[PDB]
């Protein structure tokens, strides 16, 4: 359907007037990638703008702005026209002033700070109808233009002299404000709006589809994830952005509210918003409201959980409703909501990785200017856990901690201020080093699921093991095509056991990093605690998580010590258990090979573990993980200190003869204290930075075996026969 | 912006009439340490006192108490001006009276307790717009002068006959009582006041820079400690010594 029908798309780039395309549609284009182009757009209201061209939109699709997309009157999955025309010329007069309460408290010479350094160098297509944003000083400032040179395109030169009156407009009575959320004030959920944007999108778009077809669409829709991760940002945003009428409800307001005046202001909130459709219906906390454990105390309370069911269940399809809702956790809600007809969708948004992070701090970075020396992908890697709104508050309090030292000798006080304090005004280093350091980022920290960083060139030896774990991990992920031709079926769990100190903890980061999975790690006392006093019922939920997060690496972390806490060395009467042994291994045998999770345990004593995780079909793989031995132990000491600045003196085959029998850990060891009396010299020479060779050889005097010879003989032993351990 | 602009600080020396500088700042000044200084100050009332030095200030800062600084009608981070000027000279009547309710209860002869036994030696500047404490007899006495020698400036020496009927005062429709808490009457806490005193302050001071801007200011704060810890002290002086208005639920 011609080249003429173009759909819209939400660029990757942040800069205002361009789009992005392909060359497939180049080679239906042909035209440049520094032309100036007309769009044709909807409500005879359309705009000009330009083209690049790029890898990241598909063979056919178009990348926007809000402030190009908005003038258009148009929305993400709109056939849009771009007439390729080269009209191109320039323009004269282009007078623009600004917009209404856009500049509320703020005032001055708006030539120096906006407006000019915007247009520098990058003329800028205007048309009658473009209204702009531009970023600086705190603020997001907008503009629209009631005259330029005569229609419909007109293209600065560095020349082209603008003139401003200043002073407001008159609100657009149907134009949006870009400070309205969107899909741009969002970051690091990149991949749950996808699934909540195809699964609410089209009954949004297209009612009427829906009423000419039997496919029922899924209303109501379940969003979890602790405090300040995003989730009411996530709703308003899909609102705003998909054209709903969004209608909100908060738990405690209709909880605060007399017994009995809450039925009528909750039933109020569908029967309104069922008139108002298309329709959105947010439900903050619903935990205030739902929370069916022990419950509550008396009717009331219990009377509008039931009351909410009825409006749930009772929806007849009415017209045309979404149910949003949102949640700490999964649990301490009423089971009888997740029934089919009620909240059935589930979207978990957890805490944000660095790559996340680093997507926030930009947002909240955009409108404030910065010194050079800022860095913002390091910052992302000293903020550990932190939420959205942690990371939102490290932003706007670092550069308060700019705004007190600064004008506090300007100690100027008035109604209002101008902005070129605020343009000539940065936030520095220092600050984000000073807000990272005060106890606001201390944050809300618990199960963490993510790629690891560990790479197979981080750990030295072990090659074999290495290739046999990516038979085991790689393979049938990358291959589902055999497995089949051959038949059989892929092995689930793996167990590693060996001496401690040899590599197990880093060989298992290093699969999941391998083939870009996702790696949860659940540690015996971390899991042994939560049986907090005889009561634990997190387990299952660490299935969970790893069963929405596949494919994943499950890794169960010095499995030894929950064995031992039944009982170690001489041992108890009976074998080493507990109940929380069982409620693993239950869950282990409930997950189906179908399923691309992929469950690792480690233990540094094959003597005590239960024979019951050795069963096929549950950890079956037996690798023994090794001392390393001279030629691996080069490459232990070649690695570890690989961001180490050593000296060309050393010899590392030299280091690694004269140690046998120590473990991969006590190697670092070694390196660790060389490291630390070479800043011993340092420092008192401030009354030459190298590692030196003697350096080394003090260290390599103080070195520990860290495993004994006598046991060395019994972990040989088991390496091999562990499968014996069953039956007797 | 000249060194006419000065700032408020809060003292560490407890002594009532002083101001404590630092070299820099003399360098700046370049007056003696035993020397009185009028001040100027807001709302048209000012107020004469005399400096030393010392390095507890900063480069740049200056210390009062709060006897000097409510005259003066400033808070703690307002703009001051010092003026350093030798008007020296001694004055002739200084005749002061007793304040309203701050008399309430205690009676008697005044001048071998309170008076005379605190300018003794230390000859203390007077201005018609000085109210002053004086500690003892587990009391606080204020004091007034509804006339003394003409302005600006008096100086006692240590002859100056004092005069005194006695009696209490009007109590001044808005001038603040020197009982009422603040940053001198918490102690101990020094580290966690500049924590509460950074986070509440701008957004108290400076109601416009925010409306001004797209930061939000935090508006919550919680307090911990076990009982008697000062936690509703701290509150209070707070929300005195800023200016806001405190409601109490
Ligand atoms: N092959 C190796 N390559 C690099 N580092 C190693 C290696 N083996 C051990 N290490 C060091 O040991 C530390 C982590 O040891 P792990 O890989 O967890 O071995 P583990 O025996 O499973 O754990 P523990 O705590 O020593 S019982 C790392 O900081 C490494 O410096
Ligand atoms: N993914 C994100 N991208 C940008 N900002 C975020 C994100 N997640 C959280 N925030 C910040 O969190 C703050 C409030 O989050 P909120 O919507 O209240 O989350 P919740 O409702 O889950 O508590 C907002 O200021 C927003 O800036
Ligand atoms: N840091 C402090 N400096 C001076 N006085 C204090 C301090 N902390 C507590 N107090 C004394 O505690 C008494 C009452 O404390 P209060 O304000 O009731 O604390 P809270 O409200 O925490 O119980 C006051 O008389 C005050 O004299
Ligand atoms: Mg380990």
């Amino acid at each position: 359907n011609r080249p003429n029908r173009l759909i819209v798309d939400e660029a990757i780039n942040e800069d205002n007037s361009v789009v992005s395309l392909s060359q497939p549609k180049m080679d239906e284009l042909q035209l440049f990638r520094g032309d100036t182009v007309l769009l044709k757009g909807k409500k005879r209201r359309e705009a000009v703008c330009i083209v690049l061209s790029d890898d990241t939109c598909s063979d056919e699709k178009i990348r926007m702005n809000r402030v190009v997309r908005n003038n258009l009157r148009v929305r993400l999955g709109d056939v849009i026209s771009i007439q390729p025309c080269p009209d191109v010329k320039y323009g004269k007069r282009i007078h623009v002033l600004p917009i209404d309460d856009t500049v509320e408290g703020i005032t001055g010479n708006l030539f120096e700070v906006y407006l000019k350094p915007y247009f520098l160098e990058a003329y800028r297509p205007i048309r009658k109808g473009d209204i702009f944003l531009v970023r600086g000083g705190m603020r997001a400032v907008e503009f629209k233009v009631v005259e330029t040179d005569p229609s419909p395109y007109c293209i600065v030169a560095p020349d082209t002299v603008i003139h401003c009156e200043g002073e407001p407009i008159k609100r657009e009575d149907e134009e949006e404000s870009l400070n309205e959320v969107g899909y741009d004030d969002i970051g690091g959920c990149r991949k749950q709006l996808a699934q909540i944007k195809e699964m609410v999108e089209l009954p949004l778009r297209h009612p009427a589809l829906f009423k000419a077809i039997g496919v029922k669409p899924p209303r109501g829709i379940l969003l979890y994830g602790p405090p300040g991760t995003g989730k009411t940002l996530i709703a308003r945003a899909v609102a705003n952005e998909t054209g709903a009428f969004f209608f909100l409800i908060n738990g405690p307001e209709i909880m605060s509210k007399l017994a009995g005046e809450s039925e009528s202001n909750l039933r109020k909130a569908f029967e309104e918003a069922e008139k108002n459709a298309p329709a959105i219906i947010f439900i903050d906390e619903l935990d205030a409201i739902a929370p069916k454990r022990e419950k509550t105390h008396g009717e009331v309370e219990r009377r509008i959980v039931s009351q909410l069911l009825t409006l749930m269940d009772g929806l007849k399809q009415r017209a045309h409703v979404i149910v949003m809702a949102a949640t700490n956790r999964p649990n301490s809600i009423d089971p009888a909501l997740r029934r089919f007809g009620r909240f059935d969708r589930e979207v978990d948004i957890g805490i944000p990785d660095a790559t996340g992070r680093l997507e926030i701090l930009q947002i909240h970075t955009k409108n404030m200017k910065l010194a050079d020396d800022v860095d913002l992908e390091q910052v992302a890697n000293e903020t550990h856990g932190h939420v959205g709104a942690d990371l939102a508050a490290l932003c706007s309090e670092a550069a308060l901690q700019a705004i007190r030292k600064k004008m506090d000798l300007i100690d100027l006080e008035d109604e209002t201020i101008d902005a070129e304090v605020m343009n000539s005004l940065a936030v520095t280093m220092d600050d984000f080093r000073w807000a990272l350091s005060q106890s606001n980022p201390s944050a809300l920290r618990e199960t963490v699921v993510e790629v690891p960083q560990v790479t197979w060139e981080d750990i030295g030896g072990l090659e074999d093991v290495k290739r046999e774990l990516q038979e085991l991990v790689q393979y049938p992920v990358e291959h589902p095509d055999k497995f089949l031709k051959f038949g059989m079926t892929p092995s689930k769990g793996v167990l590693f056991y060996g001496p401690p100190g040899c590599g197990k903890t880093l060989l298992a980061k290093a699969i999941a990093n391998e083939c870009q999975a996702n790696f949860i790690s659940i540690k015996g006392p971390e899991l042994l605690t939560m049986w907090f006093g005889e009561s634990e019922a997190n387990v299952r939920e660490i299935f969970d998580k790893a069963r929405q997060a596949a494919p994943c690496v499950l890794f169960f972390d010095e499995l030894d010590s929950i064995a031992k806490a039944r009982g170690g060395n001489i041992g108890d009467g009976g074998g080493a258990a507990d109940r929380v042994i069982n409620q693993i291994l239950t869950e282990m045998d409930g997950m189906s090979t179908k399923k691309n999770v992929f469950i690792i345990g480690a233990t540094n004593r094959p003597d005590i573990i239960d024979p019951a995780i050795l069963r096929p079909g549950r950890l079956d793989q037996l690798i023994y993980i090794p001392l390393p031995d001279e030629k691996s132990r080069v490459a232990i000491l070649k690695a570890n200190l690989r961001k180490s600045p050593v000296a060309k003196d050393v010899d590392l085959e030299f280091l690694a003869k004269m140690t046998n029998g120590f473990s991969g850990a006590d190697l670092t060891e070694i390196c660790q204290r060389a490291c630390k009396l070479a800043i011993r010299e340092s420092i008192e020479s401030e009354i030459v930075p190298e590692i030196r060779r003697d350096h080394f050889e003090e260290a390599m005097r103080f070195a520990r075996r860290s495993v004994s010879d006598n046991d060395i003989r019994k972990y040989e032993m088991f390496a091999q026969t562990l499968q014996q351990s069953r039956g007797f």
